[PDB]
């Protein structure tokens, strides 16, 4: 919704999200899934650099990340590491949302 919340909800300073311990958080209450890049936040908002109106935008190059897949379990989790390019909502100048893994 806007680049502070996108920061708490999608980057990681750590590539082995506690997943069961962040998930069951208020921001995200035990949702089925979520994305966290793990990355320094500079790289990341540079990809909507210019941006104004919303746009989703592909990064040109890859990224690492770690995904929190729920399991059948309620709210207890898999994490999956992985690199990808990923895609995100930019608008005035900063990532949102985030949009998807490998393409819009
Ligand atoms: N067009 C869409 N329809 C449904 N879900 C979407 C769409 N675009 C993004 N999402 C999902 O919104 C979630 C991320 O939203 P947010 O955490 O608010 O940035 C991710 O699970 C996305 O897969
Ligand atoms: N572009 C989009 N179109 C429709 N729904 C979306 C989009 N982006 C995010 N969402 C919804 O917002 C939810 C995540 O928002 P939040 O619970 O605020 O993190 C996802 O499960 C999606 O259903
Ligand atoms: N969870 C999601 N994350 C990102 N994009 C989505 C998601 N669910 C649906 N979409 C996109 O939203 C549009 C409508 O999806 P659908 O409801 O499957 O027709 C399509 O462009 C989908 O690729
Ligand atoms: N970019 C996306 N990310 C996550 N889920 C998606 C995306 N696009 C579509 N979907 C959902 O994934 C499922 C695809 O269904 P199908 O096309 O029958 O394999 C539908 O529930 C879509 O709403």
């Amino acid at each position: 919704q806007d680049w502070l919340t996108f920061q708490k909800k999608h980057i990681t300073n750590t590539r082995d999200v506690d997943c069961d311990n962040i998930m069951s958080t208020n921001l995200f209450h035990c949702k089925d899934k979520n994305t966290f890049i793990y990355s320094r936040p500079e790289p990341v908002k540079a990809i909507c650099k210019g941006i104004i109106a919303s746009k989703n935008v592909l990064t040109t190059s890859e990224f690492y990340l770690s995904d929190c897949n729920v399991t059948s379990r309620p709210c207890k989790y898999k994490l999956k590491k992985s690199t990808n390019k990923f895609c995100v909502n930019c608008a005035n100048q900063a990532p949102v949302h985030f949009v998807g893994v490998g393409s819009c």
